């Protein structure tokens, strides 16, 4: 249960979920609703949590009792630019059904949404720059850039089968892990613990991220569009060939004429679903994930035991067993 | 898109370093009011964040079109993915997205947080009232205020943000810094109005009523009833108020001239007080 698993910061959370509804304002009741619709449609909250587990643990270590108003303001910082990424990235993958609710371009165009979530950057990163600390400042446009750059990278390659995976983590640091690891950092900034916790804490953000977005992409296999919220079996059918296919594409090489194909034959997509499961792609891309939530695990021993640090442990041990 | 946008911009902007020896408008207001602050300031030089500020604003004025742009699909019950290849929105919406982000990623390593306050408080306004045009459109109770405020976010606030920084990087008092927020509000406005005024000399048939209708569905005692509506689609001609659009022009104009008066005779301020005229010049 993720209620379960983030309860020792179930608190924290809660001032963030009833915070997030004036986080844009009310002089605009379309934006308001726009915003009421993915911010109530019910996420996961799993990127303020690590914020709040990590700006505990990096508290404890440098003596404050308790947490900065900064602390407080990053995690709702990095929720805002998540929500901001999930809003441009539908519009992208032209997906209309977001946590269970339809979503917000097909409600208002996507226009409305592209603005909404353009709004959205801006909104964090002007709340940042009133936090004013300015490497954190630096440190999160990186990280806008980095969603930016990994969305027209990966929307170069798609139906490119010769796509290594090491572009396909690459790919997935910039639109993903990047911005868990800066959120993890940044945390341990506010705290002014020394650098070299501040880097080991960038390690395990982008680390957790990466196995993350491996698991993110194996339910895109493995689990229904009801389960996740979100449309299921679409990387495939789209040309974005995620670490099954290239796993899998090393062995069956049917799969690289149907991919070229477009999948323009009747029946091919269905056929290369099963030669993704044919193979032992499913299975060798979940061991990628435990490897880099292995060395996730190995940057928490800077830490003291607690139960922030022991949290932070459990988190990637419920990616691997996530059905989200 | 970025790469281009920069060259044609590192080019232009020598075009006039080069004319000031002996589209392009608002780093040209960024060059010459960071070199009228900075010889007020005895640089002997404009500083790299002046250079780089001038390609801040035009790649986030850039990139403001390009998501402006963005094909409206709400109540298309047909072929989505064919109008968007054929308006390439895919694309539209990712160049805009990196342009952006490059933009503030530029603006984040310049180490001023006044700047970045000031600029992305810019793109906020920007997108929030581009989500909220559309009920204003086919609406008869705005005022001229809430016109020049719309106007405002629209393109003037991003022009006296760029001025008003441009003079926080030559180091100068805040005052003049002041100033020179008002400097460009008023030429934004100023230019803001005279391009609405240049159109309907069609907006109106989409609905936008700009201060030449303004000025008029005063006097002009129905008008809302045509703008009501398809009606007798005729009439759709206007009436036409603009004796009211070129002085409210001419008064924005000379308050941003006003403001110039704090920076000593130098070849900027009166490039600066030039730029306000040929802006009017157009009639
Ligand atoms: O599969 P995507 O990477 O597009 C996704 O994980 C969202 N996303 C976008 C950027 N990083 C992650 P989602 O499946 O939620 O649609
Ligand atoms: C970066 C991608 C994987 C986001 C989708 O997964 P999440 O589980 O983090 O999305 P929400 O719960 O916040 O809706
Ligand atoms: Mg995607
Ligand atoms: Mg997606
Ligand atoms: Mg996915």
């Amino acid at each position: 249960s993720v209620s379960s698993l983030l309860e020792v910061v179930a608190d924290d959370l809660l001032k963030l979920n009833n915070n997030l509804k004036s986080l844009v304002g009310a002089e605009n009741p379309v934006l308001v609703s726009a915003a009421e619709q993915i911010f109530g449609a019910g996420g996961k909250r799993l990127r303020p949590a690590l914020v709040f587990l990590v700006s505990r643990a990096t508290a404890e270590l440098a003596g404050l009792l308790e947490l900065t108003t900064e602390h407080q303001r990053l995690a709702e910082i990095i929720e805002m630019i998540h929500t901001a990424s999930l809003i441009h990235d539908d519009v992208i993958d032209d997906s209309g059904m977001r946590r269970g609710k339809e979503t917000i371009h097909q409600l208002y165009g996507t226009r409305v949404a592209v603005l909404a979530g353009d709004f959205m950057f801006a909104q964090s990163s002007w709340f940042l720059a009133n936090l004013e600390n300015i490497e954190v400042i630096k440190l999160i446009s990186q990280v806008i850039k980095d969603f930016a750059s990994g969305e027209i990278k990966q929307a170069s390659t798609l139906f490119d089968c010769d796509i290594t995976l090491d572009d396909y983590l690459l790919k997935s640091y910039y639109k993903t892990a990047s911005l868990i690891a800066a959120s993890t950092r940044s945390a341990a900034i506010f705290s002014g613990v020394s650098t070299a916790i501040c880097e080991q804490m960038y390690e395990y953000g982008r680390n957790l991220g990466l196995s993350f977005q491996v698991v993110d992409d194996i339910l895109d296999f493995t689990q229904s569009a009801e389960q996740l919220g979100k449309p299921a079996g679409s990387d495939l059918a789209k040309g974005n060939l995620t670490a099954p296919v290239i796993f899998a594409l090393q062995d069956e090489p049917q799969l690289r004429e149907i991919i070229d194909s477009e999948f323009s034959e009747t029946n091919s997509l269905a056929t290369a679903i099963e030669l993704v499961h044919r193979s032992g792609g499913i299975k060798r891309a979940h061991e990628l994930a435990r490897e880099k939530g292995e060395i996730a695990i190995q940057s928490l021993q800077c830490l003291p035991r607690s139960e922030f640090r022991s949290t932070l442990e459990n988190m990637v041990k419920y990616n691997l067993e996530r059905i989200d």
